[PDB]
DNA sequence: AAAACTATGCATGCTCTACTGCTTCTGATCTAGTCGACC
């Protein structure tokens, strides 16, 4: 689950441990919010999403199920 | 011609400085195992 204001980034687990580290507190670092800082909307400063983080292969542009590894 | 003084060479001990071999300490590497958290 990701927590979005302005320009400041949280994430955290199923049982409410932080990911933010891996993820990126800003659009300065990280391996997902450099990317997907400007996909939001022009009027979106504030957000709270909930999702499923998976691993993705370009080559195939193919979803990897981690099932127990990569 | 005989006796006293001195020079030089050599033996002797002790002290000091390189070289080889044994023992111990450190670093580097590999292998095995543990823990966080997810599912």
């Amino acid at each position: 689950q990701m927590h979005k204001d302005g320009d400041v980034y949280k994430y955290f687990s199923r049982n409410g441990y932080n990911y933010t580290d891996q993820f990126g507190a800003s659009p300065t670092e990280g391996s997902l919010t450099p990317f997907i800082h400007n996909a939001f909307k022009a009027d979106i400063q504030i957000c709270i999403l909930d999702g499923e983080m998976m691993a993705y292969n370009p080559n195939t542009q193919t979803f990897m199920q981690k099932g127990t590894k990569f």
